[PDB]
């Protein structure tokens, strides 16, 4: 409803144009002729004139406004005619000769799918019932044979693509002659240019890191034009997000003269947060790169899931598929697709993202160096997010991106990289929470704690390990006799120890009592960032050992570091003590999950992965499935 | 009120510590032994134990708190035992010693000027009714011969020093043995360790750009210590502005282990953004580099200001003292002190403001590369702000930033520096707002717009140019037979022309056209931006000729580009028709000032400056009067 002031005058008649949509202003007093006490308006069937505080009294007070029914077939063909008259001179007119146009920008605003005609304009508000555009980057390659992501470009060199883009309609209906005086142009702020791209669709490029602003060829008459927009950034510390785009009106009909704004509209549109998945949601493919992989398979057969590996010459070594990257997605009113943040740690699999995974409808992202300077909770086992909570009346139904680090900065301290923390706060969609790992060697947060479906309460628990929980199994295991019981039997080259012999170990004792203050610590934290109950926490049997440093271990194959798919369970295989044929504590664990209706398998991973200092979940990856909610309707 | 987990165990006696504002939790079930139903608390009476959902049965859903009346004289003086007990069994005791210890760091989180102890923790909330500690960049220098601020030192090299930093205190009170096992360590995270520093009172340096932690030395028993924080940058895109320093507990008393951390508790401050003051505010000192500087020295004094000159051999041929600089100021509830912001455009002035002004209680900031890549737009000329101002039920106390630029991006459009521009968003107290002042040969939004004090409705007044104000002058001037009428005269070289001739020059008149048009525009976008009605406008005559790629020049001498103190107006001598010995439009004008009880001087800039495209206004400066509203009340 942004307008213009007229100011007429009884010299001579004035000429003026009206968009639709927009509230035009009147100036009678400024050039009302002396001797005049009052005045009058008259004007033709189209023009919807307005005055407020018949004839009326001259006040510079008294407010007169314009508005118009329809679009003008001709140059200047409503008019509106303004009479001063007083008490002993008769009336002296004023005329203006008004053209309505039709000028409509129109993006899908209503996050409905839609394009909509441009409502509290130029703001983009959160929530169900908040407004403006979302922008997908192009983070994947459709070009059948490409190296790159699709926005280095500057061209649209697919179908397909257009898809992903953003579209952008603009609807103009004018007098035939119109744009012989005045011309439209459509542009970006500098400071966002290198952010967008827009695309003419007849498809050439208006818009983009290099232009500002570009000058549109439009004809007279009723016309529409489709613009298609890519976003070529995400959300990050010096980017908040935003993208606006502006249409202008300039009035040529000067040739001695600079171009005058006549009328300036925009939209605004959102660029998609990279989003994690929890364990909670269903999976769809699983990655991992013999004894295992079948295992591994018939378990993610039983899930319903495709497989893919990849091969030694690739990898060069490398057998954690977890540590290198990580697979969210971008969402979009129109478009939905998995994105995969690629870890800048770049040891094996360092290719494998940028290669094997990213192409057609699969994006791809990354942060950090990449030269070096680089820690290992750096690498994505020390990535996670719980599944949707709502803490202390404040919902999170993307759930809460958890990452592991140190409780002080040291000189001995380590911590993920600032630009990857930078990165997970700009998408705000799930507010970071930092945990301690940094006492664990690896330090990966997926080391001591996971999340589980559950068919009650939340919906989900939360498994953290417990030396405790182990520690008492064995106890009653050896008051009912079995204290001679051999952990760790089964293994070709191992030192086998029995239930007493541990038990009895009082330095085995300091490590898991100080390794419980650590999950403790982390423990209370959950409860508070998450919200959660006790009821919400399972304890798993696990048991610890400082090393390097002091710094953590697994005692014994690591099972709540474990491969969930649906409630079809990945859990590494301890080698408990063998008791009625039946591992202790597999046994305690399933008494534990089963409960919950998942089903818990064992893979061995021990000469290849624990005595690596790694587990099941870690050689392993899945991308799993979007969540219902839009993002967008959050109110973070 | 953030706790730990206590589990307790009947095997053995547990030791734990309890800090004072500590809620802490028990673990009953984990280890209560078998063949016990139920248990019962008995505690030492410094203990209050609050257990929810006398005797109890044993549940893991029933929940026992623990909090304490005071802090301990002596490691474990106060005691918890728990009695596990069941219908055949005698009850099997578990014993808890507790130390309880009082550590509560405090700042002015109140913003009342006083410090307190640590309430809805851990975030900075806006408004009367929010929290959280101010904190302000040293920006002077107090040391009486340095040529740096004062925060490149790492040291404090003053008394007066400590009263811009912000006091920090850490209060103790523990059993006497208690840091033989435990110990303190004060940190920030290394990202924003840059952004700080912190100095220890007995004056040491903690924390800093080099150093996130620090070890404290505390002795046993009550103790108080004294920290003071400075901040090291104001906000910016990549700075948000707060600071979190916190305060960890550490048990040391395993040398075998790791230090476990207890406790830990945290403060947050909000570094004091930049802040300009409005010509509606009272004014302190005046500033410019012989007809001229005694009209001003008259003004100043009658409007009660301190003056300060810059000789030639400083200035090397500059005389626009507005242009390079812009006096604001910071504000914290213990300090207020003016900062002076330095443009880049760096000509003749540049020494003066990192030399002259800057010193004792004057602060000093700066944006851009410096180095060359500049504008015009980039002078203060451009930068301006309104008067405290409501728009739509938003309210802008501190008033809103205005600064021109163009209506589209293009090649031969000038903008300011992107670095300002996100600077005076990031303090977000006045919401930066955009004007087009590019239609400008010069491009300064003082040239067509001022503010003045008013005694009614807003309390104010804007001025805008209004050049057909001034042809409807000329005109009725005209009328009454005056049309004969010499402009310029007066003046031993010019070209004097009268008012008939003028008026019938018609591309004169296209000009102003054209420039009304741009004004107008100007117009509607401070009455959306500022809430502003017609009543709240009062239009200045004046003229202007476009000459350069059409860029808009002053006819005669600008007027609404004027000196304001207080009420003692520093208008720009036209020099125009006069009649009855008088000019018409100085009359003109004071018509309407004068009515405001404002009083209006005409100084003559001409061959000084009208002749060299600036004014009054431009070739001056002041500093105003911090406003009494506290920033961090409102709620941007
Ligand atoms: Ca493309
Ligand atoms: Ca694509
Ligand atoms: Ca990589
Ligand atoms: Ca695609
Ligand atoms: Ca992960
Ligand atoms: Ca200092
Ligand atoms: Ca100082
Ligand atoms: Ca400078
Ligand atoms: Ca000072
Ligand atoms: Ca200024």
């Amino acid at each position: 409803a942004q307008g213009t002031l007229i100011r007429v005058t009884p010299e001579q008649p004035t000429h003026a144009v009206c968009v639709l949509g927009t509230l035009t202003q009147l100036d009678i007093c400024s050039s009302a002729p002396e001797d005049c006490t009052s005045f009058s308006i008259n004007a033709s069937p189209g023009v919807v004139v307005d005055i407020a505080h018949s004839t009326w009294p001259l006040d510079p007070g008294v407010e007169v406004t314009l508005t118009m029914k329809a679009a003008s077939g001709s140059t200047g063909d409503q008019k509106v005619q303004i009479s001063y008259y007083g008490p002993k001179t008769p009336p002296v007119k004023a005329l203006l000769y008004l053209t309505a146009v039709e000028i409509s920008l129109c993006a899908d605003i209503t996050r409905t799918g839609k394009v909509k005609p441009t409502k509290d304009q130029r703001t983009w508000t959160w929530g169900p019932c908040g407004q403006g555009a979302i922008l997908l980057v192009n983070c994947d390659r459709d070009n059948l044979e490409s190296s790159a992501m699709d926005c280095e470009d500057d061209e649209v060199l697919d179908s397909e693509d257009l898809q992903d883009m953003s579209l952008m309609t603009l609807s103009t209906k004018t007098p035939k002659d119109f744009f012989t005086n005045h011309t439209l142009v459509l542009h970006v702020a500098r400071s966002e240019m290198d952010k967008v791209r827009v695309f003419q669709a007849t498809c050439s490029v208006v818009l983009g890191p290099k232009w500002p602003s570009h000058y549109l060829m439009v004809p007279g008459g009723k016309h529409n034009m489709d613009f298609y927009v890519e976003a070529l950034a995400f959300p990050d510390t010096d980017f908040p997000g935003l993208i606006t785009l502006t249409i202008s009106l300039l009035d040529t009909s000067n040739l001695e003269l600079p171009e005058a704004v006549v009328f300036q509209d925009s939209v605004v549109f959102r660029v998609a947060p990279w989003i994690m998945t929890p364990n909670t949601q269903p999976p769809q493919e699983v990655y991992a790169c013999e004894d295992f992989l079948k295992s591994v398979t018939t378990l993610a057969m039983k899930a319903k899931c495709k497989l893919t590996i990849c091969p030694e010459e690739e990898n060069m070594d490398d057998q954690w598929m977890q540590d290198e990257m990580e697979i969210g997605y971008i969402q979009a009113p129109h478009k939905t697709l998995p994105v995969v943040f690629d870890s800048p740690r770049n040891r094996g699999l360092k290719e494998f993202p940028i290669k094997r995974v990213m192409g057609p409808d699969f994006g791809y992202v990354t942060r950090g160096p990449q030269t070096g300077g680089i820690s290992g909770l750096d690498s994505f086992g020390n990535l996670e997010v719980s599944p949707p909570v709502t803490v202390r009346g404040k919902e999170y139904p993307l759930g809460r991106i958890l990452f592991g680090d140190s409780c002080y900065p040291s000189n001995d301290s380590r911590q993920m990289h600032q630009a990857l923390q930078d990165f997970l706060s700009a998408q705000q969609v799930q507010a970071p929470v930092k945990l301690y790992s940094d006492w664990l060697s690896v330090g990966h947060v997926d080391e001591f704690l996971s999340f589980v479906p559950a068919p009650d309460r939340k919906g989900f628990r939360l498994l953290l390990a417990s030396p405790r929980s182990c520690y008492k199994l064995f106890q009653e295991q050896q008051n009912e006799g079995h204290g001679e019981a051999l952990l760790f039997e089964g293994i070709k080259k191992k030192k086998q120890q029995k239930i007493k012999n541990i038990l009895s170990n009082k330095t085995l004792r300091e490590h898991n009592s100080f390794v419980e203050r650590c999950i403790d610590w982390n423990r209370e934290l959950l409860k508070r960032e998450l919200g959660l109950a006790e009821s919400d926490i399972i304890d798993i049997p696990q048991l610890f050992k400082l090393k390097e440093f002091s710094k953590a271990e697994a005692f014994f194959p690591n099972m709540v570091n474990m491969l969930v798919l649906g409630k079809h369970l990945g859990i590494p295989k301890p080698f408990g003590p063998v008791i009625n044929g039946r591992c202790c504590l597999e046994e305690k664990v399933c008494s534990l999950l089963e409960p919950l209706g998942l089903q818990c398998t064992f893979i061995n991973d021990f000469f290849t992965y624990h005595i690596r200092h790694g587990e099941v979940h870690c050689g392993t990856n899945v991308r799993r499935k979007p969540f219902s909610f839009k993002w967008w309707n959050m109110v973070p």
